[PDB]
């Protein structure tokens, strides 16, 4: 009367292989201005800059020349992960009872 | 009378292979200005910039020349993942009882 | 009457292999202006800069020339992870009772 | 009547291999302006700079020339992790009762 | 009637291998302006600089020339981790009762 | 050829009496929130109170009981300028060439 | 050829009496929040109170009881400028060439 | 050819009496929060109180009881400028060539 | 050819009486928070109190009881400038060539 | 050809009486928080109190009881400038060529 999840009962020469959130050869990137943020009765004058900014309140003239490159952003690359023989195994099982 | 999920009962020479959220050779990217954000009675003057910005309140003249490139953004590439022989196995099982 | 998760009962010559959040050959990157932040009755004049900024309140003239490159951002690369033979195994099991 | 998680009962010649948050050949990077921050009735004039900044309150002229490169950001690379034979094993088990 | 987690009961010639947060060949980097910070009724004029900054309150002229490179940021690289034969094993077990 | 205003020419035994804006026994009152006011590019949060006020921005409960009198206003009284004989003369003239 | 204002020419035994803005027995009152005020690019949080005020920004409860009198205002009284005989004369003239 | 104002020419036994802004028995009062004020690029948090005030920014409870009188204001009284005989003369003239 | 103001020419036995801004028996009062004030690029947190004030920024409870009188204001009284005979003369002239 | 102001030419037995800003029996009062004040690029936290004040920044409880009288203000009284006979003369002239 066995209540089981992700397992095995009875049997003979049994193999159990379980992988949860198993990351192999992965690339992750994240850029977040706000995450898990809570404001309760708050007066905030905020300002986040990713690149080139020219900020003023009172001015007469205001120029912003960009002769070059402004490269901003979130990038993740998995260009190659497996080459030739071999393998990347997750939760792999076997029972070879040969002769 | 076994209540089981993602498993195996009885049998003989049994193999159980379970993979959940198993990421293999993956590329992930994320750019988020706000995630999981809560405002309760809050007065916020905010401002997020990803690139080139020219901000002012009172001005007479205001120019923004971009002679070059402004590359912004979220990119994820999986250009190659497997080359030649081999494999990327997740939750793979077998029972070869040959002779 | 065994209640079990991610395991194995009874059997004979059993193998249990479990991997949770097992990271192998992974690249992670994260850039976050705010994470897990709580404001309760707070008046904040904040300002985060990632790149080139020219900030003023009262001015007459205001220039910002960028002749070169401004490279900002979150990057993660898994260019190669496996070469040739071998493997990257997570939660892998076997029972070979041959002769 | 055994209640067990990530294990094994009964059996014979059993192997248990469990890996949790096992990081192998991984690269991690993180740049965060705020993490786990709590403001309760606080008046803060803050300012974080990652790059080149020109800050003023009262000015007449204000220039910011960038002839070169401003490279900012969070980067993580796993360029190679396995070469040739061998393996990176996590939670791997076996029972070979041959002759 | 054994209640056990990450283990093994009964059996014969049993092997238990458990790895938790076991870091092998990993590179970690982190740059955080604030972590675990609590403000309670505090008035703070703060300012963190990572790079080149030119800060003033009252000025007439204000220049900031960057002819060279300003490299800022959080980087972590796992360029190679395994070469040739061998292995990096975590929570690995076996029972070979051969002849 | 005399050009004259408020006067007298030629004649004989002449009397000239001129009164301009001559105020006698007068009561003047004035209450003005603004007079001769010029706003040029101005952001003003202003507030003038003449009496009883209860001002708040964020509240839960807000009561204002006035059990008594709130007397506000501009008043001016000329009650008894002349009594009995006499006079209040402005620009009064005479020529009595009797015997 | 005399050009004259508020005067007298030629004549004989002439009398000239001129009164300009001549105030006699007058009461003046003035209450002005602003007079001759110029704002040029100004950000002002102002607040003038004449009486009883209860000002707050963040509150839970806020009461203002006025059991008595709040008398505010601009008042001016000219009650008894002249009594009995006599006079209040302004710009008064005469020529009595009797015998 | 005489150009004259507020005067007298030619004549014989002439009398000139001129009164400008001549104040006699007058009461003046003035209450002004601002007069002849110039703001040029100014950020002012100001606050003028004439009476009873209760000012706060962050509070829980806030009461203001006025059991008595709050008398504020601008008052001016000219009650009995002249009594009995006599006079208040301004710019008064005469020529009595009798016998 | 005489150009004259507030005077007399030619004539014979002439009298000139001129009064400018001549104040006699006058009461003046003035209460001004600002007069002839110039702000040029100034950040001022100011606060003028005429009476009873209770000022705070952060509080829990805040009471202001006024059981008595709060008398504020600008007052001016001209109550009995002249009594009986006599006079208050300004710019008064005469020529009595009798016998 | 005489150009004259507030005077007399030609004539015979002439009298000139001139009074400018001649104050006789006058009461003057003035209360001014600011007069002839110039702010140029100045950051001032100022505060003027005329009466009873209770000032705090951070508090828990804050009471201000006024059981008595708070008399503030600008007052000026001209109550009995002239009594009986006599006079208050300003710029008074005469020519009595009798016999």
């Amino acid at each position: 009367m066995d209540v089981f999840m992700k397992g095995l009962s009875k049997a003979k020469e049994g193999v159990v292989a379980a992988a949860e959130k198993t990351k192999q050869g992965v690339a992750e990137a994240a850029g977040k201005t706000k995450e898990g943020v809570l404001y309760v009765g708050s007066k905030t004058k905020e300002g986040v800059v990713h690149g080139v900014a020219t900020v003023a309140e009172k001015t007469k003239e205001q120029v912003t020349n960009v002769g070059g490159a402004v490269v901003t952003g979130v990038t993740a690359v998995a260009q190659k992960t497996v080459e030739g023989a071999g393998s990347i195994a997750a939760a792999t099982g076997f029972v070879k009872k040969d002769q």
